[PDB]
């Protein structure tokens, strides 16, 4: 939502939070209530919390100035999944598949 790269990145985002994605993009789209969820020491493992809700609002407000920085916001998110959760739950499965949906249309970017 801005130059030609943020609109390829605004449409990878609109993917990411579409139904089609919905069965393992869920854990993903609102802040991790760590309270709410009882991971009690989520915020001592996860310094920098990420979701596509927060994506969202941010490309709202302009705050991205380049796919660079829109990726590894997306990327972070991912990344604070594979830090905080064993490799063999559940998310880590559900982040994976959103991943490789990121990744594939990620690499599709404009010149
Ligand atoms: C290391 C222990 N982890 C958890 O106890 C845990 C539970 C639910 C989560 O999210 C809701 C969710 C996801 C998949 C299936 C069912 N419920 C999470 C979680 C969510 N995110 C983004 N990262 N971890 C962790």
């Amino acid at each position: 939502k801005l130059s030609e790269q943020l609109k390829h990145c605004n449409g990878i985002l609109k993917e990411l939070l579409s139904k089609k994605h919905a069965a393992y993009a869920w854990p993903f789209y609102k802040p991790v209530d760590a309270s709410a969820l009882g991971l009690h020491d989520y915020h001592d493992i996860i310094k920098h919390p990420m979701d596509l809700s927060t994506v969202k609002r941010k490309m709202e407000n302009r705050d991205y100035r380049d796919a660079q920085e829109f990726a590894a916001d997306v990327r972070l998110m991912f990344s604070n999944c594979y830090k905080y959760n064993p490799p063999d739950h559940d998310v880590v499965a559900m982040a994976r598949k959103l991943q490789d949906v990121f990744e594939f249309r990620y690499a599709k970017m404009p010149d």
